[PDB]
Order: structure tokens, then C-alpha cells, then sequence
């Protein structure tokens, strides 16, 4: 089926400024996105924040300022980030936004009309800082920031509190078996693999109904009306979840505002997601709740949920106030953008809760991207090796010569199945293996030696090197945005090259196209020094 390709990130709490986990998790979904769009297909990609609730507003309370205009500087914050980081968002949607209360309005009627949503109570455990309703087995004991004896949430360590309320509820116990089928009919929704195994396992047990509603007061009235029931706010999660369904339906102009919203989803073709890049923390909502509603609501669910690890930097938690920072903007003004890009989406999988630092940060610009790729690069552009400025015409090729041809068309394919797992750093992976066989090639072949033996061979390595760094260039460009357009100029690649599935096949740039000019300092990575 042809549908716009969608793509997601979760939308983020404004309860303080961006950091690393927002940028990062952007980070994917932008790349994803990337990818898509350079195999030539429609793609939108949504990111934004999530800005009601009593997180929120207790947040705008502690900083003396309305609701209204602390969300609304707070998101600024994340869009200037944003646009900082030079993602390729195309929107970015805020849950106060009009429209979005109206699809949320929809939604929490058509589950109501379906007979799924009943006036109850809860009586439990509840996470304010992570809007999580819990069950005493994932409670334990701790300290406030009185140091005071308290409950804590065993999932993020957070104070929870004691919650007893006449609550609309979510008839999600009934859900248990249609989420259970769902699951096994597509062994691929969620990613990765344990994290698929930990959602069935948790579904197996059992599931209760969820409160989709809360009093009114208790939210500080920040939060949509629960329709036909002034006296309850609509749960802050069930308003998140539908942002995905809301930006499903807005039509966007070139200026990135929004324009319209349809009334049907099948008009802009996006819903459901193809892929919902999320953080391990918010799994739940994500595995089990979302699909609950879209079950209850007759509509369609998403294709895969990704869930990716959680940041440390110099193997300690990141905080501001325990005295270990790390701000992206900062390091990627001190080490590049796209290096920076490049090391947090190779140094950990999505299994693993990664780690930065300085050290192995400088490690991998230099090793990879300066003495593997940049030099690479180099070599095949540099007037002593590639002394007309133009992609030779190859002679014959040695079975040498063929070995790596093979890995370089065998490499898109390769490629597009990480990508589309998603798997971002078994992609990066994959590429540079290729772009290490090059470069032992090139060492082989010793093409400097050959500009004066024996002109015609060095006509084929020349050849071959220009078209591996093209095709591994190509498959990292959703990676590297900003340099695989350098690296395209220098290599003098035409733009209709540069984009589509045909520009995949080893041999689309024709012998004879002329390399761009060189400049007398340029260097693609400059190696930084070990202090
Ligand atoms: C529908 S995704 C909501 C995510 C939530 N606002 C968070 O920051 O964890």
C-alpha cells in the first residue's frame, strides 16, 4: 500500500528546558525520516510537546507565571532547539493547540459511544512526575526533597502519592486478548525484540481498567473538559497519545504552521504511524494503552513502536544539579553537528542505555569519520591521485576488484533492512564496514604509485573508490545531512543522483562527470586533539 510514510517522536513535557533525551529521541525520528525521503518516498515526520496535566502546571506554579505563558515559552525553548539541532521535522504540534483539543474531543466520544468508557474510581498509587497510575508492586520506599521518609516509583524513582478519585475509566481489561493477538500476528511491532517480550509478559498477567479522567481541581484546571462533564479533565496521556492522530490530519503550509484540519485521516493519507520512535520509560502508554483506544475506537494501529535506552555521560546519571551536564547544542558548536549525530546514533543500540564521553566521542570522530571516511574521501578527489578532476572510465577488473564491487552493491540492501528494523546503528555500521574495505583497497592498490606505472589500472581503482564513497555516502546522508552534501560536491555528483532507490545501483554517476573544485585549507572532519 502507497501512503505517506509517518514517523514520530513522542511529544515532550514542558515542565523544563530541552536536553539530551528530547534531541535525541528527535534525533531518531528525524533520521528515519531522512532515510525514507532518500529512497523518494512521501514522508512527514511530527515531534512537539505535551503541555497540559499536573506536572505542568504544578512546574508553571513553582516559576510564578500563568500556565499559558510558561507552556508557551517553554516550547519555544524546544523549537529553537530544534531548529538548532537542523532536524528535518515537518511538524512540530503542541497540545494546546485548538485542533488538537478537537480531535481529542472526538476521540473520547467515539470511545464512549463504543460503550468502552464508564464512570468509576481509582483508589491507588500515582507518579505525578510521570503521569503513571501504579500498582503497589511497582512502589518502594524513599526520600522527598525534604528528606523526608516517602514512596517512591520503582520505574523512574520518583515521589508518588495517593490518589482516590471518582474517575471516567477505560475499559481496558478488555483489551487483553486482542492486544495479546496483536502482538503475535506481528512479531515485528515492537523493537527491540525484549522489549516486545516484556510488554506480552506484562499484557499475559492481566490487565485493569485505566482512569482516563481526573477532578478537576487536582489538575489546576489545566488540562481539555472531558465532553459533557465540565467537572472532569480528560487524562493527560489519553490528550498525548492522540497528538499522533491529530497531526495525522493537519494540513501544513511551507511555512510550517498549521492550516486545516480534516476530518477524516484517509484525506492526508498519514495514520497509523510507521513507526513511533519512543523512550523505553513511556512503553506502556505506547504498547498497550494506544493500541487499546485505536482497537476501541476503529482505527487503525501503528506499524512498529521503537524503543530506544537512556543517556549517561562519563558513566554517571545526567543532571544539572548533581554536577554532570551534557547539552548537544554546546558539543555539537565544539565538535560539529553531524559528528555529533553520528556518535550518538553509533556509540549505543537501542537496547542499550548508552554513554558518552569526550574521550570515545573524539575516538570515533577521529578513528571513523576523519581516517576512515574524510580520508577516504581525499584520497579519490586529491590532484596527485585524480589528476583530470573527473570519474575515469574503469578498464578491466581483477576478481580483486570484484570482491569489492560486490560489497558495494550488496550494501543498499543491507542498509535498508537496518533502517527499516529500525536499527540506525547497525546501518552506520554496515556502511562503514564497507568503507573500511575500501580504504584496505586503496592501501592494496597504492594509487599514488599507479598515476606514473600504470595509468590505466589506476583508471579502475579510481573508478571503484569514487563509486563506494558515493553509494556509502548516499546511505549515510540521513545521518551525516550536512557533510554527505560536501561530500557530494567535492565528488562533483550531480543533484538527480543524490536522492532514489536508482541512485542505489552501483554505476548511476557515468565515467567523465567532473569533480567540484577543491579549496586550498578544506578538510571534511578535522581530528581533534586527546587533552
Ligand atoms: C504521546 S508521547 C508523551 C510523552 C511524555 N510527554 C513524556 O515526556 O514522557
Amino acid at each position: 500500500v502507497e501512503k505517506v510514510f509517518f514517523v514520530t517522536s513522542p511529544i515532550y513535557y514542558v515542565n523544563a528546558a530541552p536536553h539530551i533525551g528530547h534531541v535525541y529521541s528527535t534525533l531518531i525520528t528525524d533520521v528515519i525520516g531522512r532515510y525514507h525521503r532518500v529512497k523518494g518516498e512521501r514522508v512527514f515526520a511530527l515531534t512537539g510537546t505535551d503541555e497540559h496535566g499536573q506536572k505542568v502546571a504544578e512546574a508553571a506554579k513553582q516559576k510564578q507565571v500563568s500556565p499559558y505563558d510558561f507552556t508557551t515559552a517553554v516550547a519555544g525553548e524546544f523549537k529553537k532547539c530544534f531548529e538548532q539541532m537542523d532536524y528535518s521535522i515537518d511538524y512540530f504540534i503542541r497540545t494546546t493547540n485548538e485542533q488538537h483539543k478537537a480531535v481529542v474531543k472526538e476521540l473520547w466520544t467515539k470511545l464512549e459511544q463504543k460503550g468502552d468508557i464508564y464512570l468509576g474510581r481509582y483508589e491507588g498509587w500515582y507518579s505525578i512526575s510521570d503521569e503513571s497510575f501504579l500498582t503497589p508492586q511497582n512502589i518502594t520506599d524513599g526520600v522527598d526533597k525534604d528528606g523526608n521518609p516517602c514512596k517512591v516509583s520503582l520505574e523512574s524513582g520518583h515521589v508518588v502519592t495517593w490518589v482516590s478519585e471518582e474517575n471516567y475509566m477505560f475499559r481496558l481489561s478488555a483489551f487483553r486478548e486482542r492486544l495479546l493477538e496483536w502482538y503475535h500476528a506481528n512479531p515485528g511491532c515492537i523493537v527491540p525484540e525484549f522489549r516486545r517480550r516484556e510488554v506480552i509478559r506484562a499484557v499475559e498477567k492481566g490487565l485493569p481498567d485505566l482512569s482516563v479522567s481526573r477532578a478537576r481541581a487536582t489538575l489546576h484546571n489545566w488540562a481539555i473538559p472531558v465532553p459533557g462533564n465540565p467537572d472532569h479533565c480528560v487524562y493527560v496521556w489519553l490528550d498525548a497519545l492522540t497528538n499522533y492522530l491529530t497531526g495525522s490530519r493537519l494540513r501544513v503550509d511551507e511555512s510550517g504552521k498549521e492550516v486545516s484540519l480534516v476530518d477524516d485521516f484517509n484525506e492526508l493519507e498519514r495514520f497509523p504511524a510507521d513507526v513511533h520512535v519512543i523512550g523505553k520509560d513511556i512503553l506502556k502508554f505506547h504498547a498497550i494503552y494506544w493500541p487499546a483506544f485505536l482497537l476501541s475506537a476503529g482505527l487503525p494501529l501503528p506499524k512498529k513502536i521503537v524503543a530506544h535506552g537512556w543517556w549517561t555521560k562519563d558513566r554517571k546519571k545526567i543532571s544539572k544539579s548533581l554536577g554532570n551536564v551534557f547539552d548537544p547544542v554546546e558539543k555539537a558548536e565544539e565538535f560539529g553537528y553531524d559528528a555529533l549525530k553520528y556518535f550518538l546514533l553509533r556509540e549505543s543500540g537501542f537496547s542499550d542505555d548508552g554513554d558518552y564521553s569526550d574521550k570515545n566521542m573524539i575516538a570515533r570522530l577521529n578513528g571513523e569519520l576523519a581516517d576512515t571516511l574524510g580520508n577516504l574521501v581525499m584520497r579519490c578527489t586529491s590532484a596527485k591521485i585524480n589528476v583530470n578532476g573527473e570519474w575515469p572510465s574503469p578498464a578491466a577488473y581483477t576478481e580483486e576488484d570484484e570482491s569489492l564491487i560486490q560489497l558495494i552493491k550488496d550494501l543498499p540492501g543491507t542498509a535498508d533492512h537496518y533502517y527499516l528494523i529500525p536499527d540506525i546503528q547497525k546501518a552506520i555500521i554496515a556502511v562503514f564496514d564497507v568503507l573500511r574495505a575500501i580504504n584496505a583497497y586503496v592501501t592494496d592498490m597504492a594509487p599514488w604509485k599507479l598515476v606514473k606505472t600504470d595509468p590505466e589500472r589506476l583508471r579502475t581503482v579510481l573508478y571503484i573508490t569514487l563509486e563506494g564513497v558515493r553509494v556509502t555516502t548516499l546511505l549515510l546522508s540521513p545521518i551525516l545531512p550536512r557533510k554527505s552534501v560536501v561530500i557530494f560536491d567535492m565528488l562533483g555528483v550531480p543533484e538527480v543522483h543524490r536522492k532514489g532507490i536508482e541512485n542505489f545501483e552501483f554505476g548511476a554517476v557515468p565515467p567523465g562527470t567532473r569533480l567540484g573544485p577543491a579549496v586550498e585549507g578544506e578538510v571534511l572532519f578535522s581530528k581533534r586533539s586527546t587533552e
